[PDB]
DNA sequence: CGATCAGCTACG
DNA sequence: CGTAGCGGATCG
DNA sequence: CGATCAGCTACG
DNA sequence: CGTAGCGGATCG
C-alpha cells in the first residue's frame, strides 16, 4: 500500500528534521520520495518540526502519574458530575509548576515522564490550512449533504451534547454547522455487537465523505506524523492495524469497501470526526481507549479560540492552525464560542479494532524517546 | 497468417531441438514447413537451442517467491527511492546461492529462478547467430544513418535544450546518449501495431507513430528483421510458452476484431508483417541504461532485451541478484522488466538495444487472460 | 521458578557460544548463572555449540518449500500408502544437492534446508557430552530394570498376544527379540497431557508422572540437564519455538483454570526443564518409516539415542539420505513433513522424542509461531 | 482435501475392478487406502463394476447424433409442447434397433458417433449402501420441524386456501396416502444461485447453512454412497467427473468466487461427489420431461430407493421402458433424453445428481462434451 | 498534491 | 513542417 | 463409514 | 491389583 509507505515517509522526514534543529546540523532531504517530489508537503513537515521541537523544549510536570490517574477514574468519567469532579481535582492538583492564557509551544508531562497534553500553535502551515479550508467549505456548502439534511431535521424537532443545537455557532455562517465521523472500520450506533464495517459516510465511492478524504491526505499524512512524533509506537501500532484490517478480510463486513478506504485513507487513527460550527464545552473523551492520544486540529475564521485545560490550571490560544495532542480520556478539554466559523478535525482511536486485528494499545510515550 | 504461423513453428522447431539436446537423441527437422525454407532461420535456432540448454542447467534460487517480492513492491516502484530498495534488499536477499565477497561478472548462459521455480531472468550470451546479428546491424544502420528519420528529428527537438538517477523521461536523457564520435543517431524508438498514447489509454489502441507510413522508415525496419523477430519470439515460447500462446491469440484478435483497434487496416497491415508474440518494440541506440525497473506492463510479463553494435565491454547489472553479466554483441536476455532492477553502463562503442515488452490493456481488450509466470519444469515436459 | 530459568539461560549461553565460534571471538562466560552452576551442563553446551556450527556449515537444500510439500499432504499422512509417497517423490524430489554423490551412511553433522531457507531436518552425530550420555543411561537402566513398573506391566498385558497401522509403536514385531537388560516398551510423560480420544476436557499431568515418587517422577529427577541441553539446541533450532512453549507452560503453571489436578501439574512443571509439550521413552524398539501426524505442522521435534550399539541408521528416504544414527546422536527434525525410520540395531537401543500438542498453544492462549529461517541463529 | 482424494480413490479403483472382470485377470486391492480400510465400500465398487461391465457389453445405437438432436432442440424446450415433441420425433426415431417389454438387463443407448446419452445400471448399488441411504432419508424425513414437513404444511395449507411451472414441486405428484417419509424436495450444493438472486455470486444452498442442520447431517450420513455414485460417473465420463473435482478444487481455493466462502469450503471438505448440486426427491411421481437447468453436456446421475415394486422410468425416444426399483441407478443427458417415473405401489426416493455450468465458467474450467463408450476400454 | 507515463495527432 | 497540449487513474 | 489416535480413570 | 471402555473430530 502506498499510502501508508507515504505516511512512514512523513513520519520519518519529520523526525530527521526535528533531529537536525536540536544538533544544530539542518537535515538536507536528498531522497527521491514524495516528500522531494510534493513541495508542499515538505513545507508543512519543516513547520511542524519547528513548533514540535519548540514544544519539547518547554515542558510542565503535574505531581501525579497518568496510570494513578485513570485509576480514579470511572469508566464513563466525562466531566458531568460536579462531585466527582471535586474528588479528581483534589486528588491530582495541578502541582507547583502549574498554580495566564499561553501562547508558546509547550507539553504536560506526569510524574514519570509520560506525555498527556502537546501544545502546538500554528503547526499547520499555510497552504494546507487553505486546502482544509476548501475542502470543510466543499463539504459544508453543498445543498443536500449529510450536513445539511442533518441540519434541517434538527430544526424541524450532557447527553448527545456533541450534536445540542445550543453549542453550534447561531447567526451568520457560509458553513453548515454539524458533526461528522469518517472511519474504514466503524460500528453503527447500537450495531457494536456485529464484526466492524465502513462508515456510512465513506460507503458511496464518490459521495461527499470520499471526495472530501481525497481532498485531503496531505493533511492527514502532516497529523500522522506529528503523532509519530510524540508516539511513534501507537503510530506503528496503528499502521499495524491497518495494514491487518487491510489483509484479513473476515474482521470486517463488506471488506471490498474498506479496502479501498484503506487504500485512500492517510493517516494512522482509526477514525476521524469533523466538527462545523459547534462550540465544546469541557469534557473528557470516553469512546476510546485509556491510553490513545487524539489529535485535534482546529481551523476557519475566527480571532479569539480558546482552549481550557483546567485539571493544569491553564487556558491555551486555539486560533486557526493550532494543533493539539491529547489523552482525551484523561485531560478535561473544552473550546467556548469564538468571533466567527471554525471547525475541527479530531483525530481518534477505537481499541476494539486493535484487538480485532491482533495488535497490543501501547501505553503512553515517555517525552525521552523523542530524543533516542 | 504466415507471421503468427512462421513463430509458431519456430517456436515448437525449437523446443524439439532443446528436448534432443536433453535425451541425446538429436532433433533431424524432417518436416517441409516455413523452418525449412529458411536455412538462416534453423541455423539461429539451433544456435539458441544449445544456448538455451546450457542456461538451463545452470541454475540459481533466490530464497523467495516472485508473488511475495511483487506482493511488497509498489505499482510504480522503478529503483528511484534507495531508501526502499536498501528496504528491498533485506527483505528479499539474493541468498546463500548468489551473495559473495567480490562482485561476480558472470560469462556462462544462466537462470535465476524463484523458491517456487519460477523463472526470473535467463542470461543467453552469444545466442544470436552472427546472421542474423549481421542482419539486425544492418537495418538498425539503416534507421539510425538516416537523413531526415525520426532519430535526427528527435536530436533536433531537443536542440535547444542542448547547447543550453532516473526521473521523468530519463529514456531520452541526453545525459545517457553516447557523446562523441557515432555512425548511428543515438535516440528511442518505438514500434506496436497497437498502442496507447502516454496518458490517454481512455481511448481504443491505435498503430505506432513510428509505423502508420505504409513505406515509411519503422515499416521498413520492421519489414527488415523478421527472422530476427521470429527468433526472439522462439526464445520467448521455450521460457514461457503459455505467455507465448496468449500474446499470439491476442494478437489474432486483434487482426481479426476491427472494433478494437483505431486505424484498424493499418493495424492488420503491421500484424501482417509482426513477427513476433509481444506487444511492443523499443530500439534504443547508443544510450547507457541506469538501473530501473519497468513499471508500465504487467506484473507477470517476460520481456527480452537483445544487444549489439560494434563494443566489447558490455555489462548488465541485476544488483538484487548480487550479479554482472557479462552483455556483448548477440547477447539475450529475458527477464521480468517489473521485478528485477537491471541498467546497462556506458560501453566504449556503439551499441543498440531491442526490448521486447506487453501491454495488458491489449490482453484484456482482446478478452485474452494475462498468464502467471512458467516454472521452467514446464519446458522438460 | 527454576527449571524456565535454568533453560532460558542454557539457550542463550548456547547462542552466544554459537555466535564466538561464527565471528571467531570466543564467548566466556562470565554471568553468575545457572551455567556456572552446574559445569556439566557447561561442557556439553560447549560440545552441542561445536557440532551445531559444523552443522550449519554443511547445509543441503531440497528443490521445495516445506509450505508447498505441507499443502500437498493430508492431514494424517504417515506414509502407509505407497502410491501417495510416489506422488510425493515424483512432485517433491531430493534435488541436485542431495542425490549426486554422497556415502552410504552420513557421519558428518548437516541440516537440510527449503527452498526459502526453513530448517527440516539437523543432523547432530555425537551432540551429547560422555557424561550427560551416562547420566541418561543410568536414569534409563533405572526405568528398565523395576520389577512391576510401567515397563514391566505392559509387556506382562501382553499376554496371549504372544501366543504401520493401530499401535505401531507398541507393534511386537518391532521389540528387540532375545535376552535384555532393559525391558523393552514405551513409556510418556507430559505435565499436561490428553488421553487419546478425549481432547474435550481439561488437560491432566501424564499418567507416569502422577505418583508423587514413582519411577516416572524420578526418572524425570534424574535428567534435568539432559533436558535443558536439548531445549537449548531447540532454541538454537527454531527460537520462537522455544520462546513460545516456555510461555505456554508459563501459563499452564499460573493458570489453574486451564488444568485438571492443577496442583500435580505445578510440581510437574517445576521439575519439567523442557520447552516441548511432551518426550516420550522408547526403549529396545526398531521404528519403521512414518511421519509423527499428530503434532502441529511447523513444530520442530527432536529425537536422541543411546544405548550400547554401533550399527545405528535413521534413514529419510525424501532426502536419499542414511544417517549414522549411534549413541550421543541428536536429530531435529519437522516428523509432520520429514519420513524417518530406525532399523533394529546390533545391540540394546533408547530413544527420547521431544515433540509438540499445538491445543496446548491454543489452550494457554499462546500462537504456534511459524519456523524460524536458518540465517536467524 | 482428502474428501477427492477419497473420491479419486474409489474412482480408479472401479476402474480397475472393471478391466479385471474384462480381461478375465481379477483386480487384487493391496494399496493401503480407504478401500482396503473401509469393506462397505470396497464391496459397493465391486457390485458397481459388474452391473457396469454388464451395461457396457449391451449397447444399443440411436440413428443421429447427440449433437444435431441438441441443435435442434430449443433453450427450455423441456417436453410440455406437443409439437415440439411430435417434431423431434419424426426428426430423430429411436432406429431399427430399438423399434418395436419393460427392459431389465443393464444397457446403454449410444448416438450415431458412439456417445453415451443413457445408461442402465439395475441393481446397481450394493443392499448395505441401500440401507445406509435409506436411512439418512429416513432421518431426513422424520425431523420434527425440518425443511420438509414446514413445505408439507406450506403445501396442505395452500390446498386448503385454494378452498407446469413449478411441477417439481406440483401437489398432484406427492404420494397420497400413508407415508412413513414426509414427500417433499430438497436440493444440496456448495455453490448455489437462489431464486430471485441469480445475479450475484454463488454462495452456499440454504438447506447446508446451519453447521449442524438437518442438511449437513444428511450430507455427513452418507459420503460412502456419495463417493460410489462420483465412482460409477468416473468410469461413464472420466473427463466430466476430473473437470468437477477441478471446478470443486477452483471454488475451495478461490474465494473469490462465492460468497460466504468459509461456509463454502467446510460443505466442499464434506462434500464426497464430482457433480455441482444433488437434489432429494421424496414420494415424488416424476412426469416425462427433459431437464433445463443444466448443461446440454451434462450427464446426471439418478439412484432410486425405497420400498416399492414396480418401478419403471420411460424413455420416449427410445421406445423403452426401464425396470426402476430400489438399488438401480441411471446416468443420462437430461436435458436431451426425455425421462419420466410414474407413481409406485409403495413408498419411493430419489437422489439426483447435477451439474451447473455456470460454476465451470466462473473456476475457469471447460465443460467437455459427452463420452464416447469406447472411452471405458482404453 | 505534484508527478507518472517506453506517445501522439491537431493545427499554427 | 514542427510541436502544444494533452490525458486520467493512481502513486508515494 | 470403519479407522485414527505418541492415553487413561473408573472399577470388577 | 489389572484392564474395559471410552472419546470425538476428522480422515481417506
Ligand atoms: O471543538 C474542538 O476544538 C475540540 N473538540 C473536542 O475535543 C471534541 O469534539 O471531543
Ligand atoms: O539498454 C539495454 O540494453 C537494456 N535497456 C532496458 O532495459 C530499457 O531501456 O528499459
Ligand atoms: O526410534 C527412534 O530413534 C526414532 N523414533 C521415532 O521417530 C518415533 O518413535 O516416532
Ligand atoms: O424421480 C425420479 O426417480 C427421477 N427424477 C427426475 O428425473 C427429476 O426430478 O428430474
Ligand atoms: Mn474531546
Ligand atoms: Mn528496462
Ligand atoms: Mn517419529
Ligand atoms: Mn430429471
Amino acid at each position: 500500500l502506498p499510502s501508508l509507505l507515504l505516511i512512514d515517509e512523513a513520519a520519518a522526514v519529520l523526525g530527521r528534521m526535528i533531529q537536525g534543529l536540536r544538533t544544530g546540523i539542518p537535515y538536507i532531504h536528498t531522497e527521491n520520495d514524495s516528500i522531494k517530489a510534493n513541495p508542499i508537503l515538505r513545507t508543512a513537515l519543516w513547520q511542524a518540526a519547528y513548533v514540535l521541537e519548540k514544544a519539547y523544549r518547554r515542558r510542565y510536570r503535574v505531581p501525579w502519574t497518568a496510570r494513578r490517574y485513570m485509576r480514579e477514574l470511572t469508566p464513563r468519567q466525562d466531566g458531568r458530575n460536579a462531585n466527582r469532579e471535586a474528588v479528581m481535582a483534589k486528588e491530582f492538583p495541578p502541582g507547583a509548576e502549574l498554580n495566564v492564557q499561553e501562547i508558546l509551544p509547550a507539553m504536560i508531562i506526569d510524574a514519570e515522564d509520560h506525555i498527556l497534553f502537546c501544545y502546538l500553535p500554528s503547526c499547520v502551515s499555510p497552504a494546507i490550512m487553505t486546502i482544509i479550508d476548501a475542502a470543510v467549505g466543499t463539504l459544508a456548502t453543498t445543498k443536500d449533504g449529510h450536513l445539511q439534511k442533518k441540519s434541517r431535521a434538527r430544526e424541524g424537532e450532557g447527553a448527545n451534547w456533541r450534536e445540542a443545537l445550543d453549542l453550534f455557532r447561531q447567526g451568520a455562517c457560509k458553513m453548515t454547522p454539524g458533526v461528522l465521523t469518517f472511519a474504514p472500520a466503524w460500528w453503527p450506533v447500537g450495531h457494536e455487537n456485529q464484526l466492524p464495517g465502513p462508515a456510512s459516510t465513506l460507503k458511496p465511492p464518490k459521495g461527499e465523505g470520499r471526495m472530501f478524504l481525497s481532498d485531503i491526505p496531505i493533511a492527514s499524512a502532516l497529523v500522522g506524523a506529528i503523532l509519530a512524533q510524540i508516539n511513534q509506537p501507537l503510530f506503528e501500532s496503528g499502521v499495524k492495524v491497518l495494514r491487518e484490517l487491510y489483509s484479513n478480510s473476515k474482521l470486517t463486513k463488506d471488506h471490498s469497501t474498506v479496502s479501498k478506504i484503506i487504500e485512500i485513507w492517510f493517516s494512522p487513527f482509526s477514525s476521524l470526526s469533523l466538527i462545523v460550527n459547534r462550540a465544546t464545552p469541557i469534557h473528557r473523551d470516553t469512546s476510546g481507549p485509556i491510553e490513545g492520544m487524539d489529535i485535534l486540529v482546529t481551523g476557519g475564521n475566527y480571532s479569539n479560540g480558546v482552549l481550557v485545560t483546567p485539571s493544569f490550571n491553564r487556558r491555551w490560544t486555539y486560533n486557526p492552525g493550532c494543533v493539539v495532542a491529547l489523552l482525551g480520556k484523561l485531560v478535561l478539554h473544552g473550546v467556548p464560542e469564538v468571533d466567527g466559523e471554525r471547525y475541527c478535525m479530531a483525530h481518534f482511536w477505537r481499541e476494539r479494532l486493535f484487538d480485532a486485528a491482533g495488535v497490543p494499545f501501547p501505553y503512553p510515550s515517555k517525552w525521552q524517546e523523542s530524543y533516542t
